[PDB]
């Protein structure tokens, strides 16, 4: 990655993470995204919306959203007509993945400036009618639930993630306590890094004007919801009796949207522009999708091979939580202590809006350095369908 | 882009492409697209589906098709679970974006070996019921329609990209009568094409579990030409005065297209034979009701990426969202038609949208070897104001 | 006693075809079938016109979708004024016949002297529901559930299908597969030889569908579909492998209306009128709801007492087949022989359109007492739920 | 003809659309309706009653035969016979003249009658899913709007025929509104002072997942006047020029009603005490757009029927459909507002069309209860264009 010319990550911004169904289920995808994208431009001095040449954004429940999620998004944050606007579904890595493509896009030289990121409206999610157009003569006919379709389901296996969870707690040998005790812990660790402040500057407050006074959205809704006695009371969520996953110690269905600015080495000369962070290196793996739970497993070595950086070396890192068990098993496999993981929480306590999470955990990632005041990250999320994806970033 | 590591297709392969509620009805996009994937693979001496590390497929309307359709695709096809998997979407321009970030991982040295394309099941596109989660109290409520939503309605605008091809008609000059003789002619040149035999090399038939099996080996659309019910047919869009109608439009369709992606240094590992080197591409994006003609834009600097000049060029294919789309773009660009969609485009043979910008480049190479030519360039415009371009050398 | 009770006097009756399933009268409403049968019955009095009617009772079960009061509608579009009284009537299969007894009622206690009774039903236009779109379901696959199933062909109580009532009917009374099978064919003959005779020209008034010449509906069309080999070797429709009830030996699915005209004594001399026949008595009965097959084991018994009238004395019976078990059964129940029961076939052969069935069968039998020269005939029909509707009349 | 006796009524609470009732189905109220008024009948089994009437217009995903569903429910013999009856708003009396019919013809000694309605649980449909629909947005259709609100020749919404009646006889937007606040206090005075209390069987909603049980005991809608917010909202079919509003018109609402109607034998037998004689009743219809005026003609109808004069009845209960629909009759028949709905109308208390026309009677007897009067008529509008009406004598 040393001989590919440099990306630079000028800013990084999120929305709040809102419940399912809560404080920004008013909003679609695109106006989430466009949120994001217009908070992180507005941070660079010296660059321009109208700089921003092309547009990677993750989402993958995309039915109803209308014509390229990304473009939406692109033009509700005021960025030109001109702007070069894909949407990237890597399901739960999409927002990680189009920084990926954004940066190659900027080392292949077709730009120069590039937004990427991703979002989610889980709340907005729809339901599916599959056979109205041939017809149905005769019997009961089912609706189809996107979120659980095309989001949360294993397609070859036609099983919940939360199922493949448990074959990964049964795996690795993690019990239900040993979740429930990751949660608790990184319940408290977002908590505490609200209560300092330290999300203020990666989020974007969002104004909901009133139809009635108008709502500010300042915070990560799911956060306070701990309540350790309940949390450790409650049944399994996807296997009666012997079940160790459970809706506390999960990822909630959530809404949001991230954004990164990236930047060549000639345009950031050219504006004098302040860079946050460089883009050291990247690396996407995949084995068994029942197996996708230890994925980062395979991506964060490739990544940081790809970026010439030791494990060790690395002071923070991001690993998805798409379950506790996730990060614990992933945790174990590569032998990183906890106390290197996710310092500000993850999103079992934050929130998972499916397509932005990739991009989220790099925006909180970029925070973690600076407060804890780090030089080397690195982000890793796990993907329905056997994927992964990690990326390694250098703070400057 | 020429001090990049160069990027060799391989192979590619495309399905038959079948009528709205058709041939091809049957298979979800996931089936269509592993079709062609593993009918692109066999093509290639040398090289094993296990050696595949990287996949980019698009697909537009991917509502209930399940997580991830390009991964889907991959499995579907035979592809190690080790495989990298990416679902694209930039509307009719996908199969073309994914194509080119396959490219881009190679030369960026992440990837030797990529599969890439595109596959769209318009038939399977399902309705949408969008608030049963937070209810509706009382009043009637609709059922949106996936394909008008997720496909061709402009989202600022709220108008289906029919009434676009009406201002592209309106802006750039073109009658009812010029557009209805456009479609004639593609008509005429995929017929043509078709008896002649000249897609048998690059569409992969499908066998149809049977009742006996059906086989579908042609392209359902071209055979569909009556040239005096389409003089003669009631505008679509624009009561009376309108010029765009049904037959001079690309229909709804299903279908998918693949090709294979290798570095130069797996080419000499493996000792294998390059079809065609990938020589530039370019995207463009301007107003999105204009999305038309943003060929006009994208199709120059494709060009220039490439270092080839529009004059040297020996076939293009400009998608034929509407006849009046290709006529535009022909004359904003200079273009005869002599050099245009030679096997026929669109209009006549189908459009499945998240298909139709590999489905070109797959024929682009038929009509490279068919008619002796070196150069060509494929050019997509796309819903939302995009449109993607890119160059080939045929070897 | 009804002596004690003025006497009612049918002068009338048509029915429309009896379409299939999505078949033939696929395109009308419920409300254009009874308008059709109603003008039909009414043009066939000589003396009367059509706004001396007073006063509607029409059968409808399947209503979602048909709009406000379909009786109403049915009347109205016949041509009624806009002074008739209406109401619809819902005793499911039975409402047909229902509604006449209501009718004869309303003369009787003088509160009308000419009506006009029976039933409609548009299987073909029945709607699927969505229950919960109001208050909402936040997550889940959902299901849209079959208006004929829920409203038409289900036991409340148990929440079982009909048919499988019909095979527990079979086992309670010993009536085999084959004992169905052959019933069935020898109901389907009848048809066909009263389709052949001409026999159903009077009775049926043909539908004539616009669109530049007219197409027109003149047979029933269940009769032309026996195919006695397929029916023998056709599985079982509700237990695999060992029921007996089968979709050729059960009722269709089926669209189609039916009416006849009441009139008081008073208005049959005022206006001269000729009548067709006097309703002597009726009988409703009910008993356990997965028991209702042999309802009419009880109604039946009951309307000849109410007329004065012996079992043996009566010439032709209709006793509407929902399954050719329910046939068997009561004629086995009542020691009827088949000789004397449903001459013109039932419908099993002819459909089962539910809402109008009742006073179909009514219409049916006034045409076999014509064409057998008898003069006392028993139309028994029952329904789901666990009831049965039954009625004497004596041709004039 | 044999003389047909009520010895006693019972009525649900009436819920609001979506609230209080909301959980319960339409067989589930009209059961609870049908078991407390039996056992205000001392020397009657339920076990007696040999027949059921009961109206409900939505019955859409209801299930078989919801007048046999609300009979089992109640603890009725299976042997009872059932009927459900739809004459839209006016149901729930066509169901009791139809059960006094069945007493005078001889066929039954013990009928119950009435009507339940859930408005709440009508369900939406989707009228194409069997032939199906190959392309463009569909429709699901309110169930409420399409089988219970609208006009079925005109396709307008009873709001609409409302206005009609406004300038058709002359009742501006105070008039109603003033009409609206009177029965609104008419109605909350009888809360307070008790004069419910009597008809009303209250329901209970156990909770026991932990939750605490909630009774329900009081009508909905009566608290919820808010006489400035009244008169200030705008209206609701006509803008601008509108009369007719939310406030001032009937809600949707859930609840059902049910009386017990006795032979004169089986009264002398059993030595039941009889709350009232029916002494007789009318049916009329007009053009269906004028059904608010129905009244006029079914009340002097069920009054020369029985033998008895205007001027005698104590109290008239004439069904609020809207605020302009009282005002239009009482104008048209020459009533004195002191003498109409003395406990509050249905735009105060609700209207669950299936139910009103029994639960108004079974107010009716409690109005003429707590009046001390003998003579007591209900007249009942209802879509389409007809009307019904009943005449009784307190005993
Ligand atoms: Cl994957
Ligand atoms: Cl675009
Ligand atoms: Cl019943
Ligand atoms: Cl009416
Ligand atoms: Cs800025
Ligand atoms: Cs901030
Ligand atoms: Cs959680
Ligand atoms: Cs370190
Ligand atoms: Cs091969
Ligand atoms: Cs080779
Ligand atoms: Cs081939
Ligand atoms: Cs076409
Ligand atoms: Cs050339
Ligand atoms: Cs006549
Ligand atoms: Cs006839
Ligand atoms: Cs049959
Ligand atoms: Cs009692
Ligand atoms: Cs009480
Ligand atoms: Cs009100």
């Amino acid at each position: 990655m040393s001989s590919l010319p440099a990306v630079y990550i000028v800013s990084s911004a999120r929305t709040p993470v809102g419940s399912f169904l809560g404080s920004l289920s008013s909003l679609t995808a695109p106006q989430l995204g466009a949120h994001a994208i217009k908070a992180a431009l507005a941070k660079v001095d010296g660059l321009k919306p109208s700089d921003v040449q092309e547009v990677f954004f993750g989402n993958v429940i995309s039915a109803n959203v209308g014509q390229n999620p990304a473009r939406q998004c692109a033009l509700g944050a005021g960025l030109e007509e001109s702007t070069i606007c894909t949407t990237v579904n890597k399901v739960c890595a999409s927002g990680l993945k189009a920084i990926i493509l954004g940066a190659q896009t900027i080392m292949t030289g077709n730009a120069d400036v590039v937004v990427a990121g991703g979002t989610e409206s889980m709340s907005n999610a729809p339901h599916y009618l599959p056979n109205l157009r041939t017809g149905a003569k005769y019997g009961h006919q089912s609706l189809v639930d996107g979120i659980m379709k095309d989001g949360l389901t294993d397609a070859g296996k036609q099983e919940l993630m939360g199922l493949q969870a448990e074959e990964c707690a049964q795996d690795h040998g993690f019990s239900r306590e040993q979740q429930d005790e990751y949660a608790i812990r990184t319940y408290e660790k977002a908590q505490a890094a609200q209560k300092a402040g330290l999300f203020d500057e990666e989020i974007a407050p969002i104004q909901l004007p009133g139809f009635k006074p108008d709502v500010t959205v300042t915070q990560d809704e799911e956060p306070k919801n701990l309540n350790p006695e309940k949390l450790r009371a409650i049944k399994p969520a996807f296997i009666p009796g012997s079940g160790t996953v459970t809706a506390p110690n999960s990822s909630p269905l959530n809404d949001g949207a991230a954004a990164v600015v990236l930047v060549s080495e000639a345009k950031l000369k050219e504006l004098n522009l302040k860079p946050v962070a460089k883009i050291l290196g990247w690396g996407d793996a995949a084995q068994q999708p029942s197996k996708f739970t230890t994925a980062p497993a395979l991506a964060i070595p490739k990544a940081l091979k790809h970026a010439g950086v030791g494990q060790d070396a690395i002071d923070a890192f991001e690993i998805n939580e798409a379950f506790s068990v996730v990060a614990l098993a992933n945790m174990k496999l590569l032998g990183i202590p906890e106390e290197k993981v996710n310092l500000h929480g993850g999103a079992v306590a934050i929130g998972h809006p499916i397509g932005a999470s990739g991009a989220r955990i790099l925006t909180t990632l970029l925070g973690v350095l600076k407060a804890k005041k780090g030089k080397l990250g690195c982000a890793g999320i796990c993907n329905g369908g056997g994927g992964a994806s990690a990326l390694v970033v250098e703070l400057l």
